[PDB]
Order: structure tokens, then sequence, then C-alpha cells
């Protein structure tokens, strides 16, 4: 039978290419953490699983309230300002379902997370994108944006820069609707915008454990917003959105801030070292606040270099988007992996 | 807060009541399996996790293709006719998003899974429910149902009976939109309706490992439908909807059919024994094809019995709905737990 027209017409999300066999590869294409999650996460999962996995026959916590209390203490927010999710894509999706009816508009920055658009298409919401200027400010933003939701990836991926808090504050005041600050990479930056959730009423911040907590293999994320917004999101989400092992992992991960800090320290160290090394062989590198770098070879032939890396079993991300085709987004792996990647880049020339 | 009107006005799903500390309780309120999952599942999870959880830093299989291949071999369907999900609620939700635009209608049986309505409310779809007749057929069903999606829980929960394949076939032919056969409890039944996915084009079957495979704490579900339907559902779901441990568990669970069969056999045996014992003390028990029973005491005071069980640390499910208030839905636990429950029921009856 007939699907909704928009569902029939839309094209599914197109991820970056990745070969099925990646065992013998240095994988730097999806911004995954180079280090394992906290040893406390492993213990927590094993302890929840038990000797025969009997605990898995019982439904998990629908509320994930214990996760909200731990997250609440970490960020300094009452638990009613927090909601857990099976990865942050879930909250992005539900924010659209909560605020944008079919036909209404949502917006975001080009380039950023193209999936914001895919989610809009499923809802039937219209999409409007805005580009960035040389000094990384939104170009052509109206006096007042009337879209129902605006998604700002901050720090911005794939480019890397963060937006000054005062500038995001301005954007919040100019948005008639909701401003969603996607802070997927904020743990790698020198600052974040959590304070804006308190300063305004239309600001929402999303976080995920996929990048900074080395749990991309698990789907754990959250959103921080005014209680009224969280209340609406709680009615929309599936009553059971996080399994028992994910809940055990989440609490352990958030509690081990020492490990998180050490991992982020090491990644930032490698990021800055690699930035200088790339520039030493003629590459243009955008200063980054995330766990990746957008680099452009001297000849601006990003695909040529991507092919050279692929031939050497090094996988990075290359965008066909004309705006980004000149370079590539390289995730920051272990220092050893980046030394090998640099060696390959030198051979490629 | 500028919320869509339907979102602002809707009431969030209201689950059955359950106390925080029930470690010393006999829990029979959410149809959870009384037995642990397959030992192969525990092994699979341990292997994927590894000694340091290093594998968890890498994203899972976005496609879950391996799971579809295993499920395909189990059910006799090409993998293109299958889609995996983080619990079947996810596929129920996406079926609504795929076929019912705001303002359009979806329907289901009263009583069944009220969450079908909650999901419809989020979408902004209208909801129409139909009651059942004495012979377990849908009362007042139109000659042709025009709703975009009709959800049929089969076996039906909370009542228990499965709808005969022949009758579901009739419903498929009478539905102008999609007919979704929620087979959450089919592994406990004598038969199922998988064949209808092949016979018709508008039929979809959902399954979950939450009840029959003892993995309610690791929500893994799936849907079987024509490739074109699966294709649409694949564009709607999040690219990463199942974690690495869940993918490991799913393959192991589906492959251990011996364990599944044994668990289902033990549950069916306890179910039938308990059914007989309840009738012997005056209860009316609807013949069930699931892992639960809808039982009504001789005095038709289900809430009194529920309260009596609660006082004795036995938790079942009681519905305030006038149609179901006289009885209760009792999940099937271990034989020992049901003997204790029977003893409690006899005392409450006296
Ligand atoms: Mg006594």
């Amino acid at each position: 039978i007939p699907l909704r027209q928009n569902i029939a017409s839309m094209k599914g999300y197109i991820p970056g290419y990745q070969p099925p066999d990646i065992a013998s590869w240095i994988k730097l294409n999806t911004n995954e953490n180079p280090y394992p999650p906290s040893p406390e996460v492993v213990k927590a999962i094993l302890e929840e699983l038990g000797p025969d996995g009997a605990a898995l026959r019982i439904y998990p916590s629908a509320s994930s309230q214990k996760l909200r209390e731990v997250a609440g203490e970490l960020y300094g927010f009452d638990p009613s300002w927090i909601i857990m999710a099976n990865g942050s894509d879930e909250v992005l999706n539900n924010l659209i379902r909560a605020f944008a009816a079919e036909g209404e508009e949502i917006g975001y920055v080009h380039p950023s997370y193209s999936y914001y658009g895919t989610l809009a298409e499923v809802q039937g919401a219209r999409v409007r994108t805005f580009g960035l200027t040389g000094d990384f400010r939104i170009a052509g933003f109206p006096e007042r944006y009337e879209g129902k939701v605006f998604f700002l990836t901050t720090p911005n991926a794939p480019l890397g820069p963060s937006f000054p808090l005062e500038y995001i504050d301005e954007l919040a005041r100019r948005c008639a609707g909701m401003l969603v600050l996607d802070e997927t990479y904020a743990e790698f930056a020198e600052s974040n915008a959590l304070e804006l959730v308190r300063r305004h009423e239309n600001v929402v911040v999303t976080r995920t454990l996929s990048k900074s907590y080395s749990l991309a293999g698990m789907r754990i994320g959250l959103a921080i917003a005014r209680p009224e917004v969280i209340a609406a999101l709680d009615k929309i989400r599936d009553h059971y959105n996080l399994d028992r092992l994910a809940q055990a992992a989440c609490v352990a991960a958030l509690r081990d801030q020492a490990y998180l800090s050490e991992c982020c320290r090491r990644i930032r160290e490698t990021r800055e070292w690699f930035t200088t090394e790339l520039r030493s062989i003629g590459y243009d590198v955008i200063p980054s606040q995330g766990n990746y770098l957008f680099a452009t070879p001297p000849d601006r032939d990003g695909k040529r270099v991507y092919d050279g890396l692929y031939a050497r079993k090094v996988l990075v991300r290359h965008f066909s988007d004309p705006l980004l085709a000149h370079g590539m987004r390289i995730s920051i792996g272990t220092r050893e992996e980046m030394e090998q990647t640099l060696a390959a880049l030198k051979e490629i020339g």
C-alpha cells in the first residue's frame, strides 16, 4: 500500500564509505575514541550481566532515573532537567517530533550533521540551511529565525571550531523557536554552552557517550533542557529506551571523570601535534575543538589523498559535498596511529 | 513552550503499577520469562565485551545484516524481508511514521496494547478501537477498514487467545492500509501468522526477544514484511539502533532454538497446570496462547484478589478498565512460584 509521500520520496541517510573488512585498518573515519572505555564500565556491565544473565529477563528502568541523578550531579542540574536516550540521535529526532509539525521548518548549519535533515524529512518538516563565514559565524542568518527548531553542532563537525558562548547566546535570542546545541564533541573543547540552558528557556543541549566516553558500541545519550521540555520528550520516547547493560555502563562512565579527563587530555595532545605536522607538509588545517581535524592538502585534491590513505589501509572521511571535497576529516586516534598516518601522508606527497 | 498541540495535550503512557523494592517478591506483572536467557547469549556478550571493553569504542553494525540473515534462516524469509529494532516498540512507531500522516487513522483491538494509541498520539494520528465478541472476533469491524494501519496483537494480551489464521486472512483483505500482526507472544502459541506476510502485501509481523528469549532487559525486536515495506522502515530508523552487545546476544539467542523450545515447553506446561488448578477453585480462565492467563475469581472481584496478592508480596497485573476490572492478568513464572501463588489465591478465596 501507499507510504506517506515524503517517506516514499526521501533518500535514507548516506554514511561515509567503510569496507566490511576493517581488521587490518587504522580506522579514523567516524570519530571513535582511540582508547577503551573506563575499566569501571567493564566491571559494571559484568556485574549487571551476572553469572547466567538472569537479570536480562527483567525489563530495565523505564525512567533511567539513576542515570539522571548521576548526570544531574555531574552537570549541576536537577534530574528533571535531564532525559536519557539510546544515543543522541533519538533526542534529536524527538525534538523534531515535539516542536515541528509536517510542513513546518527546522534549520541547521551547512556543513554540520546532515542527519538533522534526514530526521526532518521523516517528519515531513521543511529544511533550511545556512553557511559559515571565514571567521566561523553563521552567514545570512535573519534578524529572527522563525523555524521551529535550529540545530547547532558545537563544536562544529566536520570543521572543528567552537562558537563563542556570547555568540551562541545571540543565536538563542534570535531564535523564535528552540535552539538545540548538539555538544557531541564538547568534552574535547575548552568550553561548552551548558550555562545557556539556564540563561534561556528555548535552549537544549545534547550529549552522548559515543565519542568522549568510548561507548560508540553502546547507544547512550542525553539532553539537558528546561523541565517543561524534558516532560514533553518523556511522553514521546519509548517507555523502555535503554537496556540494563547500557544503564550500568552509563553510570560507571559518568562517575569516572578522572579517566575521561585523561583520555581527553591525550586526544587533545595528539590533535595539536598532528595539526602542526600536517601544516609542516603544506596542509591547511582548521583549528579544532573536537576529536578530529578537517585538513586540505596543498593541491586541494582531498580525494587523491583519501585514495592514497585507503591504499595504505588508513581510512578517513571524505565528503563529496562540493564545499568539502577539497579536504578530508581525519579522526584523532592513538599517537601511534597518527604517527603511521603522518608517515603515509608524507609518502603520498 | 511552543509544543505541537497534539504533543502538549497527550498523556504519557501509564504502565502497570510496580513497587521499587521487589527483590523478595514473586513478580508476575509484565510477562517476563521466568528463566535466564540461553547460556550461548551470556557467552556471546562476554566475548564481544572482552577483558577491557575495547570493542565498545567502535560503532555497531548499522545494518544488523548478520542478524537479518540468522532470522531469515529461522523463519524462511530472505533477509530483505526483515528489519531489526531496539525492541518491537521501535518498529510499531516507525510503521505509523511510514504510513499514517497526522490526521490519518490507525486502529487496534480494545483490549490489547494501549501503547499503539500513545504512539498514534505522538504522530498526530486519530485512533479508533474495536471491542471483541464472545467468539473472539472483532465486534463492529467495517466491511472495509480505511485506517492506514491496524494493529492486531496475536496472541492477544491481556486475554490470551490467538486469532485463527483464516480470520486474520479475512482482516488483511478487509484492510485498505497495513495490517500489523504483533506476535510478541507467538513463541508460546500453537501456531502463528508468518505465512500471511507471503500471501498478502499489506501484512507485517513483529516479533521480540523480550518475552520468549528472556531478554526484556536487552530490547531486541524485528519486523517481517514485503521488501518494499522494510526498505521504507530502513530509511526511518536511526542508522545505529542496536548496540554491539545486543547484536551479539541476538544471534546467539536465535540460534539456540533448543533452549527456546525447552523454555517455552516448561512455560506452557505450567500455564496449563495452573489453568486447571484455577478452574478447580472456581476461577474463569480464558484459554491462553501466551505466557500469561487472564483469570477471574468466582466472586468476580479481581481487585480484591490483586490486593490480597500484593499483601503477600505477589505482583500481578490488574486493569481498572471496566471491561477487565473483574479479573487479572497473571504472568507464568516458575512452577514453584505458581504453586506459591496458587496457595495465596486459595487463602484469599477463603
Ligand atoms: Mg496462610
